[PDB]
């Protein structure tokens, strides 16, 4: 029904996700729209509970860094509760990229860069995510915002992370977003057996198919984040250097 934030009231007006935790499409006493996340914490242990604390103090500090992180206007912490207060957005990228059918090449281009911003600013933090996947990534006034850092599917699995972990563990993830929007399936969709499908993304003998598209600059970059190999993958400072994402 309703619900009070730091001395502010908010109207629910729908719930948009939910474990322990559920998030609201709310209203302020002056009509304006945000997405309230409650997180019930009467039944969390202290491992739990520091990495909730430490997911609001990297989202608090990275606000400052970049507009491709969601904004966190405000929150309320106790022993019993968390609400966070923060912006709200018109749909997540996994959501949207299933409704729609086609992609078009500048709005492919536009939502990248924004990943790209998103993930290098985490990284300047010493944060790697290792769980990227579209269900991360905000549609926040046309602009890609990066949800979670992952301190709180297998398509978009690094083949080091099988193996056994650094920043190129996101190149591969990200990769696989964008190999997603250009080929409207991922590098290992066509393996249902998921077993069979850790053994194709470790498996180098398993050369990843890349058809001829128009945009040879996106070719490129989808060929250089998909290599099985850490090392021979290309950094995010390199991908923000591309033609790719720098070039009309
Ligand atoms: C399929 N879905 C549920 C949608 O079409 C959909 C997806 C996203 C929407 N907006 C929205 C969702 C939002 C937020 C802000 N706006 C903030 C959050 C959030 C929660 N924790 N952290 C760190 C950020 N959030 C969120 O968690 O959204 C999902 C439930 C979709 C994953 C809305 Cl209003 C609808």
């Amino acid at each position: 029904q309703s619900m009070s934030v730091k001395g502010r009231i908010y109207s629910i007006l729908k719930q948009i996700g939910s474990g322990s935790s559920k998030v609201f499409q709310v209203l302020n006493e002056k009509k304006q729209i945000y997405a309230i996340k409650y997180v019930n914490l009467e039944e969390a242990d202290n491992q739990t509970l520091d990495s909730y604390r430490n997911e609001i103090a990297y989202l608090n500090k990275l606000q400052q860094h970049s507009d491709k992180i969601i904004r966190l206007y405000d929150y309320e912490i106790t022993d019993q509760y968390i609400y966070m207060v923060m912006e709200c957005g018109n749909i997540d990228l996994n959501s949207w990229l299933k409704k729609k059918k086609s992609i078009d090449p500048w709005e492919r281009k536009s939502y990248w860069k924004n990943m790209l911003e998103a993930v290098h600013t985490i990284h300047q933090h010493g944060i790697v995510h290792s769980d990227l996947k579209p269900a991360n990534f905000l549609i926040v006034d046309g602009m890609l915002k990066l949800i979670d850092f992952g301190i709180a599917t297998v398509n978009y699995m690094p083949p080091e992370a099988i193996k056994d972990i650094s920043p190129k563990s996101d190149v591969w993830s990200l990769g696989c977003i964008l190999y997603y929007m250009t080929y409207g399936k991922t590098p290992f969709q066509q393996i249902i057996n998921q077993i069979s499908k850790l053994h194709a993304i470790i498996d180098p003998n398993h050369e990843i198919e890349f058809p001829d598209i128009p945009e040879k600059d996106l070719q490129d970059v989808l060929k250089c984040c998909l290599k099985r190999d850490p090392k021979q993958r290309i950094s995010i400072p390199e991908l923000l250097a591309h033609p790719y994402v720098q070039i009309q």
